[PDB]
């Protein structure tokens, strides 16, 4: 049997108070709704809350029963606001009106009332004391003395004014400068800080003081002026309190207060030491030296007083300086006092028996500090008449032992401060001298002038590509990816100049060139359609009508300006390459505002069209070979247009992984082809070695790009398993492959034969494909978006290897522009986590800020709610931030989320989105999926722009994200994600986390925000719960 | 800033106000009886030059408030904005 007596057989009681001018009541009706929800029966005396302004109708409508005066104290629970005393109306003491085995909840003060404990022990009752609850961490929701101190501080401020005959604020009107009032607060506990807040927010300036060292920091945090004294001895009071200071400290503090007392206007004193009187801190001559009309408030008038002139309860004028000395100060705000004291009693009785229909509260004295048995034994001062008031000491002492671990930035500080100023300058000068000697090394190896000019335009186009892709908006990183895939289809330029014969190919090089032109036209058409489809989803329906067809006006006079010169006897190809390169720069530069994003697709189309027109008209092809060229480009473009239209947007990474392979293959199919078409010319050429170096490197880069992007497509689609397949010896194998690939250029030189050169080309293509498959299949399916971007850089540099080889400026400008884009995107993504590229590619444990092992454990249990409490707690909020992850989009939940955000923005709320930089399967995927759902782009914010708006936020909905909101990245240096920048969602009021079951993510074995008191779990699939929230907001408001 | 569903120009000759129509006063008292059941403190400062202050709150409009509200009348000299105001006392 459960060892308690059930809730139905018990009855609480709310008597009135016969103590003089007493106004607050023990239970508000909000505390009568509770305890009837719990299970007690409530009876209330008839005249009980009129002084606290609670009518009897609210007690009748809360479930209680209005009854008399003798049969309320004869209840199983008796709930008072102060101790029982002599009742002159009934002529009997109240302790004789209690029943035999009752229970009393009161301020007892057992060290001061021995006769009360005698009269209660003669009645054989159990008495709990709201006084004797210890000040610990888990018992601060029920601390009645702190509540009454807060109310006394606010009431001392609002009684300082209405007796002080000037303003507190002080304005500069056009009628005279009025200065602010000056208020001094002796002693900041709860009442002192309440007075400092109420006086600082009203307009005055505060210059408070306390002897403890922490209360001065609390004063400085509230905005006051912490005062200092010269005799600098220790603030005593073990346990976090105050003792009685030395006599020299007191006569120095009174010197400080006498110097400060001539200039302040309101003096609120709250000095109070436990177990003694309040210290006299102000003399008569010290307080008669104030300005006439000053207000002096004494909050310690019950236990002595801090003044030599305080009548405890009067407001005598005393030559101007008015003294306020009331001893029952929370009784004048009895509504607030009754509500807070009812909350304290309700949260006490909810906590001492956390059980249904039983009521037990075991009183034992094993004394684990911090636990609740401490609270139970310290609170109960009498059990069955036998008094147990001196509570013995707790066994261990936690909560005051400094063993606190530093945060992760504090461990990064000793790494940032151990690097001497000499070594920073030494490694900087080393980087610059290595760069300058590499420039000299490229200078020595130059065979001719065209190589030097092409290295010059390569370096300048690299710097242009560096600056122009940091400027793009982080909401448009995936249209940037699509634009670079569209412009990387200019390997058709390398295919058209090696494409010869007639309507059909003649030799094998001319068929390799036709293959390259075909798959590059696939790249061109596919990339421009997916870019135009993605940029039409950011178009808000309230935007003005744009007229994009007007950008046919430059195109129609650019290439139309070319052919009219081409039918004139001019040769404009080296300048058309510059114009096409500038248009492709403007394709990426315009994609940086969201208002110029459609210009950044049209200029890329103009650039690709001008480049193809220049390379098509600078060859002068015969009408059957031009027919072959146009047929290859038309068939490739047709396949690209029909692929780039049927896809969904969520399948967009796979297509991006499908493009780089077609950029890789074509690169290989160019380089081998130019080894064939220029083999009989290596005898009579001085640049015969450069065009073999560049062919070898382009074949290597294309062979890595092709196979790596093919494995990336296979692992994103779901064909290959998304687990990192690790070979037994994989670093030795990769180093052997790289050694064979680097050392194969030595048989490729030193031998002018054709069979040796073509077998070195085939061998380096095969070894590069095997190296791509080997390096890509050991990554893992979650950091696969690195492989999307790194190969995106490689598909850039292959273009440069196709531009160095063909002596073409447009290919090198475009290749630098794409390689810099891929490298900067992979940098942003490696720095958005805290891993390096060697940490991701080669495979490493964790993060370059973790240390040692043994991550710290988990603590507590998780709060779990349902749809109804979640929707009621949405309706209470007025500012919501939603953090989506990939679980929102894998379940196709962005459409009811978009409709829900639309409904909540129709009702004046502030609903914004917060995006982590690596949330998704591609850079910037989640922005585009929210744009397809229908969300305007102005309420979608990045991580850096929303991160400081979390403390001023009523509600945070975390939908399908685990690692990007994990607090162990900032407070556990042994974690697997330690140092990763995360969305700090715990700093808001309330967090709802929606997920299937309490498990893991991709790493970080347990999430400490799930076991946190300001976080409620809402389990279930995201699609069903978001549809449920949409239906409840629709059917509750419309 | 509150609002009523009648568009009448409140200004008179200059920056001062003028007397309102009876229908506008009835609509304003409808607004005040609607939002008199939700507020805790109310301060009426209405004062029209030339004559006495307009009555804006009935004796049954003000008794529908919560038990414990404070009602401050800064027009108690020149009439008052309440039909329940002793013009010099609490
Ligand atoms: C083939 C020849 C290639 C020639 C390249 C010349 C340009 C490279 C050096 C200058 C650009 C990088 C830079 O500013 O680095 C300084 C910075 C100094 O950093 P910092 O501490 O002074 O920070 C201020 C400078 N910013 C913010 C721009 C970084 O160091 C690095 O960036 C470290 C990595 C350097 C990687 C390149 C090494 C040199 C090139 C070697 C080529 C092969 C031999
Ligand atoms: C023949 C082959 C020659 C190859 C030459 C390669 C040079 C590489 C060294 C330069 C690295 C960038 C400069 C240093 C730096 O700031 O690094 C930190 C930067 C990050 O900068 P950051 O964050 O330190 O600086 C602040 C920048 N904002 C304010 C915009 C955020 O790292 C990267 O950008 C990573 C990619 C590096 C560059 C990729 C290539 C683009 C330029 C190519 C030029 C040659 C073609
Ligand atoms: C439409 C494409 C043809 C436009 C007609 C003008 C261009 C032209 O002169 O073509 C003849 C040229 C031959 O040049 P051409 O030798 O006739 O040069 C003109 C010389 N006079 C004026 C003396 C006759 O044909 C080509 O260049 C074939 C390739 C056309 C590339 C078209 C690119 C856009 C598609
Ligand atoms: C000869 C007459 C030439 C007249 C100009 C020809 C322009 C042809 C089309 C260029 C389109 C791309 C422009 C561009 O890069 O804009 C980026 C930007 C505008 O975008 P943005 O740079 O402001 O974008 C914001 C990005 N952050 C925040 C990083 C700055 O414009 C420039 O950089 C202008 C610099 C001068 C460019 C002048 C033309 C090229 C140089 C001369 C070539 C001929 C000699
Ligand atoms: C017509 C007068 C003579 C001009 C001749 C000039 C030479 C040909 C130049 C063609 C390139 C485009 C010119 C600049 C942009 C014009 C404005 C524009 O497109 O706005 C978007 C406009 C309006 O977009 P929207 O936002 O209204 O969306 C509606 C989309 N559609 C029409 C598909 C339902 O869209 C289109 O024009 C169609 C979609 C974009 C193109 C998709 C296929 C791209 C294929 C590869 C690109 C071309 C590469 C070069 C190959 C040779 C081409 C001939
Ligand atoms: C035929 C012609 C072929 C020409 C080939 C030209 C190749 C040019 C290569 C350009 C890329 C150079 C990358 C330098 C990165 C330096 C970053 C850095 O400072 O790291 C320290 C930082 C240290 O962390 P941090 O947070 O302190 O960042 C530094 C910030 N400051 C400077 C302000 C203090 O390391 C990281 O952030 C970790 C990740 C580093 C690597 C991230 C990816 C780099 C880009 C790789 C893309 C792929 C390259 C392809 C090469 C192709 C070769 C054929
Ligand atoms: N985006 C990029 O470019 C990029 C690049 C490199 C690496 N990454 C990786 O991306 C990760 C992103 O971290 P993250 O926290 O967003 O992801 P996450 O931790 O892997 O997943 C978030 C959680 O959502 C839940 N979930 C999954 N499918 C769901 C569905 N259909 N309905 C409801 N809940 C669902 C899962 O929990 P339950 O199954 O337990 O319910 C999962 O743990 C990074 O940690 C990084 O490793 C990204
Ligand atoms: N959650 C929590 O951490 C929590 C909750 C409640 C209370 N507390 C602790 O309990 C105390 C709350 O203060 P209180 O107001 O309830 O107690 P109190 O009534 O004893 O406060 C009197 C104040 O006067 C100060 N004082 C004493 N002698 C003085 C002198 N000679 N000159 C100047 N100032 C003097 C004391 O330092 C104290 O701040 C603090 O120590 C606080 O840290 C903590
Ligand atoms: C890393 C940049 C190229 C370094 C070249 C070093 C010197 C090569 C000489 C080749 C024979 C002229
Ligand atoms: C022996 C002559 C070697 C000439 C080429 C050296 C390497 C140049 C590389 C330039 C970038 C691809």
């Amino acid at each position: 049997v459960k060892p308690g007596i059930p809730y139905k057989q018990l009855t609480v009681g709310v008597p009135k108070e016969i103590f003089q001018n007493e106004k607050r009541v023990a239970l508000s009706p909000a505390g009568v709704q509770a305890l009837v929800k719990q299970g007690f029966n409530v009876v209330v005396e008839s005249g009980a809350g009129e002084a606290s302004k609670f009518s009897d109708d609210h007690y009748r409508a809360a479930g209680a029963q209005i009854q008399g005066a003798k049969e309320v104290l004869a209840s199983d629970l008796v709930v008072k606001v102060r101790a029982p005393m002599l009742n002159p109306t009934l002529g009997i003491h109240e302790a004789d009106l209690l029943k035999t085995s009752g229970t009393l909840i009161s301020f007892i003060y057992p060290a001061q009332n021995p006769d009360l404990l005698n009269k209660l022990s003669k009645r054989n009752t159990t008495v709990l004391a709201m006084d004797q609850v210890p000040r610990v961490t888990i018992a601060q929701g029920y601390d009645a003395l702190s509540s009454m101190a807060n109310i006394a501080g606010y009431k001392a401020v609002v009684l300082a004014a209405n007796h002080f005959g000037r303003f507190f604020t002080g304005q500069i009107t056009a009628a005279g400068k009025v200065p602010p009032a000056k208020i001094l607060i002796v002693g900041g506990g709860v009442a002192g800080l309440a007075s400092a807040g109420a006086a600082k927010s009203m307009g005055a300036i505060v210059r408070g003081f306390d002897t403890r060292a922490a209360a001065l920091e609390q004063f400085k945090s509230l905005g006051a002026e912490p005062l200092e004294v010269d005799l600098k001895e220790s603030g005593e009071g073990q346990g976090g309190y105050a003792k009685e200071m030395s006599k020299e400290f007191i006569e120095a503090e009174m010197k400080l207060f006498a110097q400060q007392c001539k200039e302040v206007d309101i003096l609120i004193s709250t000095a109070l030491i436990p177990g003694k009187k309040a210290p006299i801190l102000f003399n008569k001559e010290m307080i008669e030296s104030m300005k006439e009309g000053s207000v002096v408030v004494d909050l310690a008038a019950e236990a002595g007083g801090n003044f030599e002139t305080t009548k405890p309860g009067e407001l005598y004028v005393h030559k101007g300086i008015t003294h306020i000395g009331y001893t029952d100060l929370p009784s004048r705000m009895a509504t607030q006092a009754s509500t807070l004291y009812s909350n304290n009693i309700t949260k006490l009785l909810k906590a001492i028996s956390p059980d249904k229909d039983n009521f037990y509260f075991e009183v034992k004295d094993d004394f684990d500090f911090g636990t609740m048995g401490h609270v139970i034994r310290g609170t109960v001062v009498m059990k069955d008449g036998q008094v147990i008031f001196p509570a013995p000491t707790p066994k261990n002492i936690p909560q005051g032992a400094p063993v606190k671990q530093k945060t992760v930035a504090e461990l990064e500080a000793e790494k940032a401060a151990t690097i001497t100023p000499f070594r920073k300058t030494m490694t900087s000068a080393s980087v610059y001298t290595a760069g300058l000697t590499g420039i000299l090394g490229l200078g020595i190896a130059a065979p001719n002038l065209a190589f030097s000019q092409m290295v010059t335009t390569f370096g300048l186009a690299g710097i242009v590509g560096y600056h122009t892709v940091w400027g793009v908006t982080p909401a448009l990183h995936s249209p940037l990816m699509s634009v670079t895939n569209a412009i990387s289809g200019l390997t058709a330029v390398g295919g058209l100049v090696l494409m010869g014969g007639h309507l059909y190919p003649s030799t094998t090089s001319q068929g390799l060139a036709a293959l390259a032109t075909f798959i590059s036209s696939v790249n061109i058409a596919g990339g421009f359609l997916v870019t135009q489809r993605m940029l039409d989803m950011f178009k808000r329906p309230t935007d003005p009508p744009e007229y994009n067809y007007l950008y046919l006006l430059p195109a129609g006079t650019f290439v139309g300006g070319y052919l009219a010169s081409l039918y004139s006897g001019y040769n404009i190809e080296q300048i058309m390459y510059l114009g096409s390169g500038l248009c492709c720069v403007g394709a990426l530069a315009g994609l940086s505002t969201q208002g110029t994003a459609r210009l950044g697709n049209a200029l890329g189309m103009i650039g690709v069209a001008g480049g193809l027109a220049a390379t098509l008209g600078g060859l002068k092809p015969c009408p059957e070979l031009l027919a072959q060229m146009s047929g290859a480009m038309a068939l490739g473009g047709t396949i690209g247009l029909t692929i780039a239209k049927r896809i969904q947007i969520s399948d967009l990474p796979q297509l991006v992984a499908a493009f780089h392979s077609l950029v890789g293959l074509a690169a290989v199919l160019t380089c081998i082809a130019e080894y064939i078409i220029e083999y009989p010319h290596f005898a009579t050429d001085a640049a015969a070695n450069l065009t073999k170096i560049v062919a070898y490197l382009g074949t290597y880069i294309g062979g890595v790009t092709f196979s790596g992007s093919l494995v990336a497509y296979g692992k994103l689609q779901g064909i290959l398993k998304s687990a990192p397949l690790l070979l037994p010896g994989r670093h030795l194998l990769n180093a052997g492959l790289l050694a064979a690939s680097v050392g194969g250029i030595i048989p490729f030189m030193m031998d002018p034969s054709f069979t040796t050169g073509i077998t070195c080309l085939g061998s380096v293509s095969a070894l590069s494909a095997v190296m791509g498959v080997t390096l890509t299949a050991a990554i893992g399916g979650a950091d696969m978006p690195v492989v999307i971007t790194v190969l995106n850089s490689y598909s850039g540099w292959a273009l440069c290897a196709e531009g160095f080889l063909l002596n073409n400026n447009l290919l090198t400008i475009v290749g630098a522009l794409i390689g810099s884009s891929g490298a900067i995107l992979s940098y942003i993504m490696c720095v958005a986590m805290n891993r390096s590229l060697a940490n991701v590619i080669l495979g490493g444990y964790g993060t370059t800020s973790t240390a040692g092992g043994k991550p710290m454990e988990i603590s507590g249990t998780h709060t779990e709610i349902n749809l109804d409490n979640a929707i009621d707690m949405i309706r209470e909020a007025n500012s919501i931030i939603i953090t989506p992850g990939y679980g929102l989009c894998a379940a196709k939940a962005q459409y009811p989320i978009a409709d829900l955000v639309k409904m909540l923005s129709e009702q004046g709320k502030k609903v914004r989105f917060g995006i982590h930089p690596v949330a998704g399967r591609m850079p910037g995927q989640l922005n585009v999926l929210l744009a397809e759902a229908g969300v305007p782009y102005d309420i979608v914010l990045e991580m850096d722009e929303i991160n400081h708006d979390f403390p001023d936020t009523d509600l945070v909905l975390v939908i399908g994200a685990n690692d990007t909101v994990n607090s162990a990245a900032q407070e556990d240096p042994n974690s697997i994600i330690a140092g990763m920048p995360v969305l700090e969602v715990w700093k808001s009021k309330q967090v709802i986390v929606m997920k299937r079951s309490l498990g893991v993510g991709y790493a970080a074995v347990d999430n400490p925000i799930f076991y946190k008191p300001n976080t409620a779990m809402l389990l279930g699939d995201a699609k069903k719960t978001c549809d449920a929230l949409q239906a409840k907001v629709r059917e509750s408001y419309q």
